[PDB]
């Protein structure tokens, strides 16, 4: 079991309420079965990465008080690793490690494209239709066709390349020096690790994902990236932070959090990525 408690971090504070199950599907339960102490910070998706960082620091202060641990091990997905990086940069004594899983560490090309769409920047109507349809599909899969089909796109405003480049200028710690490289494993006494994935193979071979309507949507979005290797939301290169563990899983962005409800690609054991890593962290004296 880890020395320091594990804090799972993601955006969409309302997820569990709206969807009816956790964002990290099955993962905290699996970790606890392995003896680790585990908490989840579900951060505000519709605001900036610095607002989420501040929220996460308030949560961490409260958690450190309740545990008497001196530090935490963050495991973030998507928006999560940026808020984790804010806390590690500002409050390194409180952070043992930052593990980023498909983090939007250098921006999302699909957030960039939506911004070109939102602003009417000469994107053809057929592309607009396919992007909005894909977003709607994913939204409605999770919300049970309940509610608005675009609103939750507000989450991408803080994930554009422009916004994330600004964030990275403030919080450069552990980023790669060469695009597509790795960062330093230890920066200011904090350990940084990354995982990622990119969509691979023809859709008919996907197994469980053939029952998950979000997968084909992710595949539509994947086709609009300049970076070929992408998970539907973020390019493989953009995920990099600290030391690479593994990033060639054949998984879309939400497959990597075991979604929807354990429907993932190729019979891969997503939860095992996390439990194996928690053992690795414990092996590093974290
Ligand atoms: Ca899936």
């Amino acid at each position: 079991s880890t020395k320091y408690p594990i804090v799972l971090v993601h955006g969409l504070a309302g997820f569990n309420e709206i969807v009816g199950f956790p964002y990290f599907y099955g993962i905290a339960d699996a970790l606890r079965q392995d003896g680790h102490q585990v908490f989840t910070a579900s951060l505000s998706a519709f605001n900036s990465n610095e607002v989420r960082g501040k929220q996460l620091w308030q949560f961490v202060q409260t958690l450190l008080q309740e545990t008497q641990a001196k530090k935490v091990n963050f495991i973030g997905h998507s928006q999560g690793p940026l808020a984790c990086r804010y806390v590690a940069a500002n409050y390194p004594d409180s952070v043992a490690s930052v593990t980023s899983i498909n983090g939007v560490n250098h921006g999302s090309e699909i957030a960039d494209l939506y911004r070109r769409v939102m602003r009417k920047d000469s994107i053809p109507e057929y592309i607009v239709g396919k992007v909005l349809n894909a977003f709607g599909t994913i939204i409605s899969t999770f919300s049970g066709h309940r509610g608005d089909p675009q609103d939750a796109i507000a989450a991408l405003e803080s994930l554009t390349t422009e916004q994330v480049t600004e964030f990275n200028n403030k919080y450069p710690q552990a980023l790669p020096k060469t695009p597509g490289g790795e960062g330093d494993e230890i920066v200011n006494g904090v350990h940084y690790y990354c995982f990622g994935s990119y969509i691979q193979g023809l859709i008919a071979g996907e197994k469980g994902n053939l029952l998950d309507p979000t997968h084909a949507a992710m595949r539509v979005l994947n086709t609009f990236f300049t970076e070929k290797q992408n998970d539907g939301l973020v390019g493989r290169s953009s995920m990099r932070l600290g030391k690479l563990i593994k990033d060639d899983y054949a998984q879309d962005h939400i497959d990597m959090v075991n979604q929807v409800a354990g429907l993932v690609g190729y019979n891969e054991d997503i939860v095992a990525i996390y439990t194996q890593h928690a053992k690795y962290l414990a092996s590093k004296q974290l």
